[PDB]
C-alpha cells in the first residue's frame, strides 16, 4: 500500500484491545479508499509498551497503545492515573485527562516531547487479584507473591497491601503462575481471560485496585506525513474504534465472573477497606516525591464527580 503502517501491542490475539485495533485497521483501509493498510504485531513481538513509545517518537512503529498512567515515567504526577483507589471509575478517567488543565497539558506534552499524538481513550478495565489460593481479606495478601507489571504504581499497590511483587514483563506471567513462581497477578478480568490465567488459577479476588484506560497514539513522523483528509480517517476511526473497545469492556465486566466461575474459579470479595486504608501512606509518599504538581494533580482529579450527568 501507499502507506505501509504498523500497530504494536502488548495484548494477544484473544484480547479485546486487539479485536478493537482489527476494527480500526479495516475502518483505515475502506475508508482511505485502500491507501492505508495497518498491520498488527501483538504479543509484544517489538517489545513491551515502553519499548513501542520510543519507536513511535523515533517513528519506526507507527501505532501502539498506552495507559495515561504510563506517562508517570516522564512526567512522575501522572502515576495519579493509578494510584490505587483515587480514580474511582472511567467517566472520571476520562475527564481527568481531557477536562483537567493536568489532562490537557499531558497531551501537549507527549505531543511535543514525546512525539505522539492522541488520537482516542478507551477504557481497558478495573484490575482483580487472582491467586493460587483465597484472598478473603487483607491478611491473605500477606507474602503473596504477586507478579506485576514494570510499573511503579503496581509495585506501590503490592507493597503497601503487605505483597511481594515480582515484576515482569506481560509475556512471562502464564509461565510464572503455571510454575508456582508467583502465586497471582493482577490485570483485569478481561485479560485473566485473554491470557487464560483462569487455567493456572484456582482463585479471584475482587481488589477493583487500579482503573486502566487505554490511548490511541500515533507516531508524530507518520501523522504528519498524512495528507489532512487521510488524518481526519485515522482519527474518526480511532474515536470509533475506542467506543467499541469500551463497550468491550464494559459488557465483559458483567459476564466475566460468571465464565470463571464456569471454569472452575472461586471468587471472592474481600472488604475493600483496609486495602484502601493500606494505601494513605502510599499516597503521602506520592505528594512528598512529585512536590506541587502531584498535589495540584491530586486535587484536580479528586474534584471530579463520578457520576455522569
Ligand atoms: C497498554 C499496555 O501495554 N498495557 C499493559 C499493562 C501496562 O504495561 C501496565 O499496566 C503499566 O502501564 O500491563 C499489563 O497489564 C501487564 O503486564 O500486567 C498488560 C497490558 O497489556
Amino acid at each position: 500500500a501507499d502507506y505501509d503502517l504498523k500497530f504494536g501491542m502488548n495484548a494477544g490475539t484473544s484480547s479485546n484491545e486487539y479485536k478493537a485495533a482489527e476494527m480500526f485497521a479495516k475502518e483505515v483501509k475502506e475508508k482511505s479508499q485502500g491507501k492505508i493498510e495497518i498491520s498488527l504485531y501483538p504479543s509484544s513481538q517489538l517489545g513491551d509498551d515502553r519499548a513501542m513509545l520510543k519507536q513511535l517518537k523515533d517513528g519506526s512503529l507507527d501505532f501502539t497503545f498506552a495507559e495515561s498512567a504510563r506517562f508517570q515515567l516522564f512526567y512522575p504526577e501522572a502515576a495519579v492515573f493509578a494510584l490505587p483507589y483515587v480514580i474511582s471509575n472511567y467517566n472520571v478517567a476520562q475527564k481527568a485527562l481531557f477536562d483537567t488543565e493536568f489532562g490537557k497539558d499531558l497531551i501537549k506534552k507527549m505531543d511535543k516531547d514525546l512525539g505522539v499524538t492522541l488520537l482516542s481513550q478507551a477504557y481497558n478495565g478495573t484490575r482483580q487479584t487472582t491467586s493460587n489460593r483465597a484472598i478473603n481479606s487483607i491478611a491473605d495478601m500477606k507474602g503473596l507473591k504477586l507478579a506485576v507489571p514494570n510499573a511503579a504504581t503496581n509495585l506501590a499497590y503490592a507493597k503497601y497491601v503487605g505483597a511481594s511483587p515480582t515484576p515482569m514483563a506481560f509475556s512471562e506471567v502464564y509461565l510464572a503462575l503455571q510454575t508456582n513462581a508467583v502465586d497471582g497477578q493482577e490485570n483485569p478480568l478481561a485479560a485473566v481471560q485473554a491470557q487464560k490465567f483462569y487455567e493456572v488459577q484456582k482463585f479471584l479476588a475482587m481488589t477493583n485496585h487500579i482503573l486502566n484506560d487505554q490511548l490511541y497514539l500515533v507516531s508524530n513522523e507518520t501523522y504528519k506525513e498524512l495528507p489532512e483528509d487521510l488524518q481526519k480517517v485515522v482519527k474518526d476511526a480511532a474515536e470509533n474504534a475506542a467506543k467499541y473497545h469500551t463497550k468491550l469492556f464494559v459488557d465483559g465486566e458483567k459476564d466475566l465472573v460468571t465464565f470463571f466461575e464456569k471454569q472452575g474459579v472461586k471468587i471472592t470479595h474481600p472488604d475493600l477497606v483496609p486495602f484502601k486504608e493500606s494505601m494513605k501512606p502510599y499516597y503521602a509518599e506520592f505528594v512528598k516525591q512529585t512536590g506541587q504538581k502531584g498535589e495540584s494533580a491530586l486535587k484536580q482529579i479528586e474534584a471530579i464527580n463520578p457520576h455522569h450527568h
